[PDB]
């Protein structure tokens, strides 16, 4: 009887909440002045009754103002503050190239990222395959890197939209994760506290995605776009394919290798390129570094093709206490698995479907992802040379190369892979890697 | 690799294309193995040469076959799979009653809709005003519902006729939209992908219609009937009136409320009753659930009178995760606007005409639809108690009651409504709600 359980009653009876009520409640979530039950009751009312635009905005802005909001106006940068966020996937390495690419074109990109969640890998866990790489700089150190290099990829401190900690933790035991306005707030609060001028969202589609279906993924994308621009951050979103691994590799070191090769030009997975380039195009248009697609793409391609984006990545890595020559000598630095060999299908058809959640899970079980705070990632495990949806497969066309700690691990991943890839006699229909662009 | 410049040339030179050439080209659109120039060139040759029935049929079947086509043969249902399709309109809530009504009479009605944008609102938006109501069940749940309830209204449209995406997109920048065989394939493909035995097409006539003249509505309607039956789906079409709002309401929650009251008998707008009834009749006859018009109407009137049609809507709602007592207690669940208030005309007279698009736009401006796909809907706003053509107007008889989120939007809406409705000293003449029934 310390205060208004009144906010819950109002939403329960289908009434819109107000800016103040929302701020009040989100503040109380942080302060622990509102209990788990109360949070869970409000979540469930929101699940049933969907929030309006002003409620959605007020929810995100409240969650963003619950901790520290980064202010960049102190340094006179003469370039937009732009970021990318993804709902996650398998082989979703794009950021490693994207931040550098955008930095190379005048962008300033303070990428506060996260670690692995469930089946999806995390950018921070990938970067921590690099010896010496420090994902926790000080506010001071961070500013410097961004100012000099133009990009950095770091982990969150407790003071970044901290309301989300209690809020999400409650949702995740109360079957209240699956609500679009609550997902939107949870996604964007962290990102908007970075003090952005602009943002692109990558909302995955298909078997390895967050949402189960295209239409739901689409719905979440428009909601993010609506809310973010509502908060005063120019935003667009793309709907991208995740019915298979996006890179040709899944894991940590292997993905880092792939990122470096893409930037230099040694190898570029054409699907990974399409998605990376498009996401990049958005940041340039929204950041006012380009006025259209064509002009964005020529500036982006140029920095892929003149070595500038590779260079910025090397400098970033060095700025964050990774080696000074990581790009030049990465394979001297990245850890290697004890055991690497192809896994082969039992049939001769075309690849028809790929269960990407399960592939992601398989990488975790090998050690490529945590399940308990204390257990430490083996950074060398994962898949490379991924076969792709539509490929003809036979006795000398492997589904993947699996990198593992030992035989037993290897066998476990081998069966998981074989189980996850389904083969047809006739070729399946092509799907685009980028489905749709979404603007305000 | 597999350009189809030969196919374009053959069509260009005034030859009929074979089913196999048509399927090849459409599947090439889907898989992006055919380029936009090529799609455009073929669209133009079709605009110029038209298509024979065989070609029209091959075209829409190929678009239909380009994605998923639902198979009902297992489940052993002892009735017809049937649906309604429409060109759309303001206050056209028919689907909400028609589905339950036909399913109460023995039909199975897998109502899959597309998302509504433009001056006229969507069926899916309206249902989502019901808390809990899930427009995106998984296809296995979907078939359960069709089996247990007989009707379900969902949104999983993406994997249906996906070739239409690039086709229409292209058509829409090259002035090849306005072509009857192309329009017909586009209108019909997604709906035939439902695996229908039978279909009715509602083609609107009037100032509010997708086609501009009575003669053009009729021409479209005959083309749709010719093709659908050639495609092996028993189809008829009706021309129905859109010179004013069909229902007495326009919005989301307001239109669901009208749908429930129509099913229960609490209120039946006579114009909306005529259209709804006529459409359901066709469905019963084409579905082979009624012998003729009089039998069909007796069956429908009976499910309206004994509450069975309202019960089915209730069971549909519960199946789709809505509250199970929604029909009894809809006012408890439907969101209510902060401000609901009558708007009166600046003059006295008879209602002479109404600009339905402007009225639809007024609802959209209230928040009752999407200006852009980014936007969030406020499900509570809209119009009720709509005055109708021929009504006498003065300071005792309002134009409508406006449900707005605040006074300023109400005022905005009140101006727009007043501008949209034309009064006159002398009363206008009446027209039918339902025009020609087309069986070809």
């Amino acid at each position: 009887m310390f205060l208004a359980q009144e906010i819950i009653r109002k939403k329960r009876d289908g009434h819109a909440l107000s800016d103040e009520e929302i701020r009040f409640f989100i503040n109380g979530i942080r302060d622990n002045t509102i209990s788990e039950g109360q949070i869970a009751a409000l979540a469930m009312t929101i699940f049933f009754h969907d929030m309006t635009m002003p409620e959605r905005v007020s929810l995100t802005m409240a969650m963003r103002d619950s901790g520290t909001v980064l202010d960049w106006k102190s340094l006179n940068l003469n370039g937009p503050i732009v970021d990318k966020h993804s709902t996650g996937g398998v082989g979703d390495v794009t950021s490693l190239m994207l931040g550098p690419m955008v930095a190379a074109c005048g962008g300033y990109v303070p990428m506060i990222s996260g670690r692995g969640l469930g089946h999806t890998g995390g950018t921070l866990d990938k970067l921590e395959a690099i010896p010496g790489f420090d994902i926790f700089p000080d506010d001071n150190r961070f500013r410097e890197i961004i100012q000099d290099v133009g990009v950095a990829i770091i982990g969150q401190t407790s003071s970044l939209a901290p309301a989300d900690k209690r809020f999400y933790a409650t949702r995740d035991i109360t079957a209240t994760v699956d609500s679009i306005p609550l997902i939107t707030g949870s996604i964007l609060a962290k990102k908007l506290a970075e003090g952005l001028d602009a943002l692109v969202m990558d909302v995955k589609v298909g078997s390895g995605a967050f949402m189960p279906t295209y239409e739901l993924s689409e719905a979440l994308a428009e909601a993010i776009v609506g809310v973010a621009n509502g908060a005063g951050v120019r935003t667009t979103a793309l709907l991208t394919d995740m019915n298979q691994v996006l890179a040709s590799s899944a894991g940590n070191a292997v993905e880092v290798r792939e990122a470096v090769q893409f930037l230099t030009g040694e190898y570029r997975n054409p699907r990974l390129f399409d998605v990376t380039m498009a996401l990049c195009v958005e940041m340039l248009i929204s950041g006012q570094l380009a006025k259209d697609d064509a002009e964005a793409r020529a500036k982006l391609q140029a920095v892929l093709d003149n070595g500038k984006a590779a260079e910025v990545f090397g400098r970033m890595v060095a700025a964050q206490k990774g080696p000074s020559d990581f790009v030049e000598n990465y394979d001297k630095y990245l850890p290697t698995a004890m055991l690497s060999k192809a896994v082969y299908a039992d049939t001769e058809g075309f690849i028809s479907a790929m269960d990407t959640r399960a592939l992601g899970m398989a990488v975790v079980s090998m050690g490529g992802g945590r399940r308990q705070a204390s257990d430490t990632i083996d950074y060398s495990v994962g898949f490379t040379d991924m076969a792709r949806l539509g490929d003809s497969i036979d006795g000398q066309r492997p589904l993947a190369v699996i990198h593992a700690k030992d035989e037993a691990s290897w066998q476990e991943a081998a069966k998981a892979v074989k189980a996850a890839i389904i083969l047809d006699d006739k070729a399946p229909a092509s799907t685009p890697s980028v489905y749709r662009r979404i603007t305000e």
